[PDB]
């Protein structure tokens, strides 16, 4: 891939005691894109052949995999970014009803993804072994995970990023 | 990949009490492209090695796989987009027989994909286990699925998107 | 991949009661490229590990695979496109012996691929089970297929596309 | 990929009773590039997991694979093209010691690849089963191939292309 | 991929007895990008199917893999680069609070990645066999590695690069 | 990929009885890039699943693989090119301490890679079977290779290329 190949005329800088946010926020935008693609198919890209189930039950790997991973972290992120992406191309150029409502959209989205995330991954963690007692899964069986530490780390990162994103997003939203 | 690298001169905005749709609709277009590619080969990209059949019948996985998945969701989407894509490059620039018939085409296509979809995936769902009683499949056998929840989610999304696409598509088609 | 990243100066449109074809035909060209790459290695890309032969004969999968699939559909297509591709870059710009003979080439190629296709895939179909009685294949054995429905669908599409390609190709070839 | 995205100013055409070759030859160049990439990793791209050896000898697949396929067809082609590629960018623009020697280089290379090819693939063919009696391969064993017909076809094509390449290459080399 | 396709107007060179660093540092930047992508998914890209565990314990490969590889080297690098990347696009053009603090950021990051690295890979090495005594891993079991020498080599390289990066980074930071 | 898409203004040619080298050397540069990428992940790209070890020792494939292949040929090449790459972008434009020292760097690097190579692959060859007597590898075991002939061929090529690279590199370095 390659994303962004024309940014040369940016001599105009800020002078006020504000609009520091847009710097921080474009930086976090670009950042999160890199951070994503660089580790995109490269942490969670694997986790299909990595959910070993101690059994001889047919299918129970698939069963428990959806049971505990309806969706992977990186998708909720990918979405979180895209919904939080549309205000970016908006704020690309501003001076001359929406504009600040773009800022607010950007806030509330990111908030939503945080909440529903912690609803799903309660404990902000990756259990080393998830058991499973699904229908075909004849009793409570065991179902492993690879690299739970890893995924936990990058999750801590992205959530911290979400917090700072919103804090400057809102710190300039709160101009009154 | 990278799609779209020249859009700078768009200072001209709308002033009437209409043409809000074209904003919404170009946004939904770009959106659905991202939404697609980001999760393109990344939800349904897997589902070949993910249709476990409890048996010892040769081939019965392939048999039942085509039996229940003639085609995957994402293809019907891919098509739905492309047939609904041609009016986009048309409406790229408009002011000066087709033009509104492009709008109507865009409506009726998306409608068609909705209908035939629900004909095929009746119940707007992903069954956790599809049985199968095909010729080689000696009796009614079991044939699993992975991530049925996941696919169900993104299907709910794309169908909602279809509804809103058409509603603004038609809301401006209905100018009289 | 990415194909085509410079098309901006196309303000000049047609005014006659003809040259509608070139619109349709460039559209079908671009279309078929997308249609291809999007589903390229994604329907027939699999079909090597998908030709289960009920036997214990060594090699009989390979034997019968070539026996019934000398070549896959998508190759005959790929070729069909490429031979039908050279007139495209020709007709890129036209006004000022070949020019109409390019049109005729484009016709007759596509016709040829249709005929030889139906010679090979007689019945415009994908049999769910092909038997096989090759030399090593000790008796008439069974040899399965995956997703025969799928491949049948996309074949119906590409052949319909061929028909319309030629019909406008020739409708403007028939100017007299 | 994408190769070639700037060719617009070519209004100047030929008027003599020659230089038809450069048309044919640039066309064959572009052609062979397409023809290659389209079927590049798509006929011979597979043939690693496709050389079944009826045995229980360890390694004998690798052994016999190198034994009968030191190198695949498509590499000899890839090279054949590249060595025959350098005169192309040379002849990109010509009018104002090398120039005709570029033409001759282009001839003799393509000739060489033809000869050494037929030295290696004697019979211009793909045997359905190659036996093998290598050291570890304990007796004469059997070692299969997939799609030998296919590869034979595309080989017939590329060799015919080589013949016509040289014939026009030389027909204009023979100007005296 | 392709990164960087517009750098032509650089006739202005340095004349002082300093700013040699920016040459060295842009070179190391570009370098490390190449060095990365060229060997990116090509040394550590494999190491999922390469951690053989002498056992019959289910999952113990995944268990011990995360146990000893929470994260691979190349990720810590990828990050190290990206955090050390933002000052680069800053120092792209300079003459006319941040500017030198960008230099200092660039220092301290790279330092941090060095330290935490050696915390994790103590001994600046790749053990040929890591044992493992995890919960499911019933006793102390054995768990192999592939190419430990290789990875050790490229690690020695990247750490040396870090040292020189910082030494010139700081040698020009230390201007007083 | 695609590398190099702007080279049009090169009407200025050489007239002296020298600077033939820069032609040869840019050609060899471009060449080696093509030669690489075309066969890059396509000869040595495989050799992970291709090192069959006649045993029942766990891990002994990995063990002996690193034992005999610390690093693959194509990496030593990749490096050899990159270290020999920096003088290229330097010599892109020259007329108006480094310049000739770039030439000398280019020499001595390529020399180094030759020497250390032959230190490692002594005999300029690919043994059809490497035995192995590592710790876990319980006795002297056997460990196979695929396509040793192939790799030998392309190695002969790249080393010859190195020789000619240096000979013209130095023939113009030796101007006095």
């Amino acid at each position: 891939m390659d994303w962004g190949t024309l940014q040369t005329i940016l001599g105009g800088v800020n002078k006020h005691s504000t609009s520091i946010g847009k710097i921080w926020l474009t930086v976090l935008f670009i950042f999160r894109i890199m951070i994503l693609v660089v580790a995109a198919k490269e942490v969670w890209g694997d986790e299909q052949a990595d959910f070993v189930c101690n059994t001889l039950q047919p299918g129970c790997k698939n069963v428990c995999y959806d049971h505990y991973f309806p969706i992977s972290h990186i998708r909720l992120w990918a979405l979180q970014l895209i919904f939080v992406s549309t205000p970016a191309l908006l704020v690309a150029m501003h001076v001359a009803w929406t504009y600040t409502s773009s800022i607010f959209f950007r806030v509330i989205f990111e908030a939503a993804f945080m909440y529903v995330f912690y609803v799903m991954y309660d404990g902000f963690s990756m259990q080393r072994l998830v058991k499973c007692n699904a229908w075909p899964c004849p009793n409570t069986v065991d179902c492993f995970v690879s690299r739970p530490t890893e995924k936990t780390v990058f999750t801590v990162f992205m959530i911290a990023v979400s917090g700072i994103c919103i804090l400057l997003n809102v710190t300039e939203l709160s101009y009154l």
